[PDB]
């Protein structure tokens, strides 16, 4: 079996953009016309997008008053997955378009790695930017650890199928993600962590180290953005960056997955970001589950299995799950536990 995959497209600093195809393990390439990325024949369904003059800004980390939020994370290339799960929970609707309104979407990092589909979990989200935008909402596509990995050149966990489009565009993984590719810069643009009404979201986890580092939203999420291309070396000589890429940070850290941490400890990092809720992913369960009285939000609902998956609706002062058969089951309201 032969593969179907891309585009991978460049898009310089001024001129037309260039998309790179995959079709049956041969390449085809195409010069880009009117921003409309549009598949060669004999090429099978791979995703078409219009190129998007907005949804490459820099975004706020922090936002008031946003009536409706949903929360996912961890499509590891699962495609199938998670266009289920939306369509189901009739966050888009019957063409595949976003139809959540002035909602906004929170995905929690971990598009990469592990699964098949890859390329068409990311145009489908660029895409999902766009629409959400033009209806008055947003995507907000957080930077997890294999976003940062890939992008940096950790290259352990990509699915084998994508060697074929590294031979033959003849670069390797992370140079099909670089600062001079359309998704490459699209990634670039992107949070890590950010705050919606009185909720934190982030791939990972905030440990204490952050208190104690004195660090902000904002400081931490542009020096993310300044430094995903960094070496190794200088990632781990710095300190500071040592902390966000690794182990103990935003998008590594598991502690509230221990059964040792204590929610004496939660509620101190709660007070330090005066939220109610951290909504995180990264650490993978069986389905959207609250932890220490739902002051944790567990938002990997292993779609990277690829048979299911799970998101989390804050709606009207209330945490609801939402099932991959459509059904929804209310975890808190008001401030009531169920
Ligand atoms: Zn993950
Ligand atoms: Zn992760």
């Amino acid at each position: 079996a032969t593969e179907f995959d891309g585009p991978y497209v460049i898009t310089p600093i001024s001129g037309q953009s260039t998309a790179y195809w995959i079709c049956d393990n041969r390449l085809k390439t195409t010069s880009i016309e009117k921003l409309q990325v549009n598949r060669p024949e004999h090429c099978g369904d791979l995703p078409e997008t219009k190129l998007s003059s907005e949804i490459k800004q820099i975004m706020p980390d922090t936002y008031l008053g946003i009536k409706k939020v949903v929360a996912l994370s961890d499509v590891h290339g699962q495609y199938d997955v998670l266009l289920t799960l939306l369509k189901k929970q009739k966050i888009i609707d019957s063409d595949g378009n976003w139809a959540f309104g002035e909602g906004h979407m929170v995905m929690t990092g971990d598009i990469f790695d592990r699964g098949h589909q890859v390329n068409e979990v990311l145009w489908f989200m660029y895409q999902l930017d766009q629409q959400a935008r033009d209806a008055g909402g947003m995507v907000h596509l957080l930077m997890g650890n294999h976003e940062q990995m890939v992008l940096g050149g950790d290259l352990r966990y990509v699915h084998q199928r994508y060697d074929i489009a590294t031979t033959l565009i003849n670069r390797p993984y992370n140079k099909l993600y670089s600062a001079d590719t359309e998704i490459g810069q699209w990634l670039r643009s992107k949070n890590t962590i950010i705050k919606i009404n009185d909720v934190l979201y982030m791939h990972g986890g905030i440990s204490s180290e952050w208190i104690s580092r004195e660090l902000t939203l904002d400081k931490a999420n542009a020096l993310y953005r300044a430094n995903v291309d960094a070496s190794k070396k200088s990632l781990k000589a710095d300190d500071l960056l040592n902390f966000l890429f690794f182990g103990n940070g935003p998008t590594w850290y598991r502690g509230y997955f221990s059964e040792t941490f204590t929610e004496a400890e939660l509620d101190t990092i709660l007070q330090h970001f005066n939220v109610n809720h951290i909504v995180v992913g990264h650490t993978s369960q069986e389905r959207v589950l609250g932890l220490f009285h739902n002051k944790v939000i567990a938002v990997d609902s292993s779609i990277k299995v690829g048979k299911s998956g799970e998101l989390l609706l804050l709606e009207n002062n209330r945490l609801i799950r939402g099932l991959y058969d459509g059904t929804r089951e209310t975890l808190q309201e008001n401030s009531l536990n169920q």
